[PDB]
DNA sequence: TACGCAAACGTTTGCGT
DNA sequence: TACGCAAACGTTTGCGT
């Protein structure tokens, strides 16, 4: 169970055992064999803890997420894991739930577990967080959900959420719409505010005013979707189309209309944002802006690995791009032909 | 950065530094202080690798899942993580994708990373797997998705899937139905076969024959849901109700009916199985058998921790129970009153 | 040419006194 | 009464010869 024990059966030095276990130097066949034999009977499993102590790296990665259930989230993480595996890494998944303490806790356990690098996905970034995060500038780390490039000590990957909001708005416009509504994700977030402003910009350009009774805040959870949509058509004058800050919340919105007996999109058009795996199977097939979730994983990993192996020190940042998916939840507005 | 470096600033022994860092023995205030001061400036972070080497435990847990995206799955895992965190543990998430090699790979990396215990969720359990899994009887481990209690070296937690299938079938019956259909998950699985037989039993009791054209296999993915439902009503004689082996696939089924212009449930009743967080927001609100996902996590953790701390050796097994949730996707059948 | 010896990486802990 | 010394846990590796 210990290298020595193997070395004994082998009738060889522990150095030899190491060497053949790692092809780190030439070893006589006859020798290599004996070691293996030993390694087999003794049913040895080289301790990575041992190794990690000497070589100075755990070959493990720590992802400090916000939540692992939410479809959006769930998708990215499964990608990141894909990468770790294929590249030799081990993933340590941690969810802070946007809890400062919880954050500082997980952050600390990881430093102690000595992770080669950190993948951050905290959603909101108040200074107090930006602070502890700094405190760990030593661990190589890339944040995947910043709007811009918040800190100067980590890599970023920008989703261009705004350009997505803008994309969503345009469509709606070029479809015949002028009385639109919007349910955005928590403003304390990129995917919240960012997607929204991108949208409010196409609006300004269109010369469209979004009456505030038509703007109800969500939290990326189907219920809020439900409750907001409810609050939008629960009014005397209601929009003809609505842009939903995220698909799960969209799904929330879809329900309420059905329960209010409104037809989507015959009565109301809905445009979501995320394009999660189940979206097409929404009823009706949800039209939405698709965020490259996979490349967001791989691209994050990749930058980290860089800093890791090539011991990079300067902070990078890489952009990705959302692309409009067209489905069946949007219908022509009152102004299509008048364009 | 090393205990010694702290001990120096402190003007004390590394043993003292350890002792105050762990309240493992009394230390003069004045002393305790100095250490902390040092610990602070030096910005020390005790290596858990160091520690793990001496004390013989990593205080980390390894979950060998099948997939982390699928709603069902995603839910359990987020629970398991919840537990690890609150109980001091670190989670290493691994997805084998039902790939033998991939399995044997992750299994091995974990043994090497020396995890205090293993949480298994492989879905299918062919002998070749049951074999390598055995090979690691040394690591304390509990499998969370066995039908019965397959192996004699791990703990089990039984979901009673059958009793769930049976529950699903009964309802449908007691609702007026007699021409029912079924789309079950891959038979190589508990949640597949198990849920199904439980269902086929209420049928036998009801004296109901399920014509095989009305039995189409799914894979727990919305698409199969879609394609099966499609194949069920795409026939001359179609059931009046259908039991869907799992909610995501249900969601698949819901779409197709809509696209085929059939009304759920006015034209067709659907009963799912899983009761995942979004289910209520399905359109219409999906009626289904709910599987206690959380308790499935906590209960798994808990057993493992037992074996862990209380060094248990005998294999346990604990049952959980599915409970019918009633929603809006089921309507009375032709025989309600005739009962 | 093929291998072995000892030091070492960062801790915790047994015995001290 | 409060603390320190050295051994040790499982490896990898520098120099050998
Ligand atoms: O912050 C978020 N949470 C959940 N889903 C999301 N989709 C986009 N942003 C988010
Ligand atoms: O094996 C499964 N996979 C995905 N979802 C599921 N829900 C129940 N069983 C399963």
């Amino acid at each position: 169970a210990t290298i020595k024990d193997v070395a004994k059966r082998a009738n060889v030095s522990t150095t030899t055992v190491s060497h053949v276990i790692n092809k780190t130097r030439f070893v006589a066949e006859e020798t290599r064999n004996a070691v293996w034999a030993a390694i087999k009977e003794l049913h040895y499993s080289p301790s990575a803890v041992a190794r990690s102590l000497k070589v100075n790296h755990t070959k493990s990665i720590g992802l400090l997420a916000t939540s692992s259930e939410a479809a959006y989230f769930a998708e990215i993480i499964e990608a990141v894991e894909k990468n770790c595996f294929q590249k030799g890494y081990t993933l340590i998944l941690g969810n802070a739930w946007n809890n400062l303490e919880k954050q500082r806790a997980y952050l600390s356990m990881m430093a102690q577990k000595r992770v080669d690098g950190l993948l951050v996905m905290c959603s909101e970034y108040p200074e107090p967080l930006l602070a502890m995060l700094e405190e760990y500038r030593h661990i190589p780390m890339v944040v995947m959900d910043f709007g811009e490039a918040k800190a100067d000590f980590t890599d970023a990957v920008i989703d261009n959420a705004f350009e997505g909001g803008y994309m969503a708005g345009r469509y709606l416009i070029e479809r015949g719409h002028r009385e639109i509504g919007v349910i955005p994700g928590p403003l304390e977030r990129n995917t919240g505010a960012g997607r929204l402003a991108g949208f409010m910009k196409a609006m300004e350009e269109a010369m469209i005013k979004v009456p505030e009774s038509w703007i109800v805040q969500g939290d990326f959870e189907p219920e809020s979707g439900y409750r907001a949509m409810q609050q939008i058509l629960s009014q005397p004058h209601r929009p003809t189309a609505v842009f939903c800050g995220g698909d799960i919340m969209a799904m929330g919105a879809l329900c309420a209309a059905d329960e209010m007996g409104l037809r989507v999109p015959q009565d109301v058009s809905l445009i979501g944002y995320d394009n999660v795996r189940n979206a097409r199977y929404f009823t009706p097939a949800l039209t939405t802006i698709h965020q490259p979730k996979d490349s967001l994983g791989e691209t994050a990993f990749n930058m980290l690995l860089d800093r890791i192996v090539n011991k990079r020190e300067e902070p990078q940042s890489i952009e990705v791009h959302p692309r409009l998916i067209e489905r069946r939840s949007v219908a022509d507005g009152p102004f299509r032909d008048y364009r």
